[PDB]
């Protein structure tokens, strides 16, 4: 019944997400689990993030 999810960008998860991936890049389907415990994220939401991450990693827009 109760699964813990948002799908809303507030400044603390996006910095939680992108902070997330210059520790390590590419840590996915097991890092994406640990990551939305720390907080009350969305993963749906954190695969497709660091999806776009990836292309632009530390760019222009992040």
């Amino acid at each position: 019944r109760r699964r813990k999810k948002r799908t809303s960008i507030e400044t603390n998860i996006r910095v939680a997400l992108e902070k997330s991936f210059l520790e390590n890049q590419k840590p996915t389907s097991e890092e994406i689990t640990m990551i939305a415990d720390q907080l009350n994220m969305e993963k749906e939401v954190i695969r497709v993030w660091f999806c776009n991450r990836r292309q632009k990693e530390k760019r222009i827009d992040i």
